[PDB]
């Protein structure tokens, strides 16, 4: 094995900073980013603290589909970041990065990535120390001839420099399965036999009107405790409200894929947190987003979605790292061998825990989520592991999971219920993890949790979550219900019909939108409420350590009731809030 060039894993997280090539400006002599970012400059932004955790992705967006467009642009780039210096220090630091090299099955019709070969894919690893991997993101609806064969060059070139092959996919058309062998294309699964500690693999939500985020997100999950990938993740994107075909925040109608680049601002920005907790909660541990100019941001400025909602989850999740491969494999109960492509693709999980075909989130923590690998595979290296004694392993055919009934009947007698209320949760450690799990539905969800003898009693709106420590002192809190109004993106159509007939925005309309109406002069949303109520208190709980979005909270208010022993917290905010409660529980 070749010495790694970074780590990747629980404690040494993986947030992906994309930057997309202007294939516009490229063809008159510029090397420059959808959204004005600059490599140099986005990366001097990037606050220290993240500097260790996050790489540049470059991506050939429209580069022109001719040989030589994208190497020039990515050599123009890779010399940018090798000759960076920091200038508080006058020192070189090289800017790491990550190339994409592979999307849309590398037509030559789609993109510019087809006219880069592994010859100079190599070239480059030996050129640049702080190339630190490569990036294929998004066949499934492409599924070239030779993509797993493609797909076994990069994990090869990739492991002979100590890099890492990174790759984001949905299990839409059983592209999983496939990759890993399903219908005889066997490459990639003999190249991860080889060359597993080098391969990354992540979900890519974006299909979301097939409904193949559980399933997906259950592979990642699988092929990471099971040695078949080094770590895993997930790109969460905001065009899923676009492929669902919503418009508006609540409103009613269907629009179709009508509107994208207004439907892709429009996702809730603390939705994309509550994505995000389902790669933590699991052991996942690489972080990517698109839309990236509502994501990030534009003009090397940092979104609100980005500054509020993600560099917040992901400052977390280096604070407090993931659950270990170990820690997950002692926590997993049953893990399933088997096609889900066989039983229902995402049906498998609705009513067991997603509410609906179309999510990205859960509406239970109860089974966290269970995971599995594609039928090709075999769990001999899970087999092999000293943590994996207690799971059942079980075949995606057995009995247990022929219906959805039958699999709620089996996960409940492994899987105890822990907490009541019709609310997503899940607990890890002294760490309730909470949120609202309805998508476009404006409805209050409200649940009661345990720590031990004391009862936490929450109610949510939607797009809401929020992170509640026991510590030794009281309990803290961390809340996000971060969303602003998106409503004039919708102004001039009072229903579906109109929507679906509004001008389009176009792609260069919506980065001015961010420019001139989200950077600045933002329609914040309004202040909403929270509640939370503990019983088991012995005297008035005492506030410490408040802070969260600037201007965007009013004081909580504690009421306690000295006889019932309890204490009622309510918050009006609309943000990111932290604090902690002082107090002693009463006996
Ligand atoms: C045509 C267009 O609008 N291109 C943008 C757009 O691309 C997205 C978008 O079209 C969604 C619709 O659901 O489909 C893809 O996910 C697409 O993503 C882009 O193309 C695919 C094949 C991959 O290469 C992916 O990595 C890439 O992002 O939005 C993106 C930004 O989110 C770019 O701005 C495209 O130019």
């Amino acid at each position: 094995e070749v010495d790694k060039r970074r780590e990747i894993n629980n404690e040494h997280p993986l947030l992906m900073m994309p930057l997309y090539a202007n294939g516009e400006e490229f063809n008159q002599g510029k090397y420059t980013f959808w959204g004005g970012d600059t490599l140099t400059g986005k990366w001097e932004n990037i606050p220290d603290d993240l500097k260790p955790y996050t790489v540049i992705q470059l991506h050939p967006d429209d580069l022109p589909k001719r040989d030589g467009a994208a190497r020039d642009f990515y050599e123009h780039m890779l010399e940018e970041a090798a000759k960076y210096v920091n200038p508080k220090t006058g020192k070189n630091e090289p800017i790491p990065v990550i190339l994409t090299v592979y999307t849309a099955g590398n037509m030559p019709y789609h993109t510019s990535a087809h006219w880069l070969s592994t010859s100079w894919i190599d070239k480059m690893y030996q050129k640049y120390p702080n190339l630190h991997g490569i990036f294929s993101t998004e066949s499934y609806w492409i599924w070239a001839n030779d993509i797993e064969n493609k797909a076994a060059d990069y994990l090869k070139v990739s492991a002979k420099n100590g890099g890492y092959f990174i790759w984001a996919e949905q299990n839409s058309g059983s592209a999983i399965e496939k990759a890993f062998g399903k219908n005889g294309k066997i490459a990639f699964q003999k190249s991860v036999d080889k060359y597993w500690k080098n391969l990354i693999f992540m979900f890519k939500n974006t299909p979301a009107a097939e409904g193949n985020d559980s399933t997906t997100e259950s592979y990642m999950k699988g092929l990471w405790l099971s040695n078949h990938t080094y770590q895993w993740g997930g790109l969460m994107d905001t065009w899923k409200w676009y492929e669902t075909g919503k418009w508006k925040l609540f409103a009613s109608g269907n629009i179709g894929k009508s509107q994208g680049d207004r439907q892709w601002l429009t996702e809730p920005e603390s939705m994309l947190g509550e994505e995000a907790l389902g790669v933590y909660l699991n052991g996942g541990v690489v972080y990517n987003f698109e839309h990236p100019a509502y994501t990030y941001g534009v003009n090397n400025k940092e979104s609100l979605l980005f500054s509020e909602v993600i560099k917040e989850f992901f400052r977390y999740v280096i604070a407090h790292p993931a659950p270990s491969k170990e820690k997950v494999l002692e926590d997993t109960k049953v893990f399933i061998h088997g096609d889900y492509s066989n039983k229902g693709n995402g049906k498998f999980f609705v009513n067991v825990n997603t509410d609906r075909e179309q999510t990205p989130l859960y509406m239970t923590g109860r089974y966290n989520v269970i995971p599995a690998i594609p039928g090709v595979l075999k769990t001999d290296k899970l087999k092999e592991s000293v943590s994996s004694s207690r799971i059942q392993i079980k075949e995606i055919t057995s009995p247990e999971f022929s219906s959805t009934q039958a699999r709620k009947e089996y996960l409940n007698k492994l899987y105890p219920m822990n907490y009541e209320g019709d609310i997503f949760a899940q607990k890890l450690d002294n760490r309730w993890f909470v949120y609202n799990y309805k998508v476009n539905e404006n409805v209050k969800q409200t649940g009661k949790l345990k720590f031990n003898s004391l009862e936490m009693n929450v109610e949510f709106e939607p797009h809401t979550y929020g992170i509640f420590e026991r510590i030794s002192n009281g309990l803290k809190v961390n809340l996000n219900n971060f969303r602003t109004n998106k409503d004039s993106l919708w102004s001039n159509a009072q229903d579906a019909n109109q929507a679906k007939k509004l001008p389009q925005l176009t792609k260069k309309g919506a980065i001015k939108w961010i420019e001139e109406h989200y950077i600045k002069d933002t329609q914040f949303g309004e202040k909403r409420v929270t509640k939370i109520v503990l019983r088991g208190i012995d005297k008035l709980p005492t506030i410490h350590s408040l802070s969260g979005t600037n201007n965007s909270y009013d004081q909580p208010s504690l009421n306690f009731d000295q006889k019932n022993h309890m204490v009622t917290i309510t918050i009006n905010s609309n943000g990111n809030l932290e604090f902690e409660l002082h107090f002693l529980e009463h006996t």
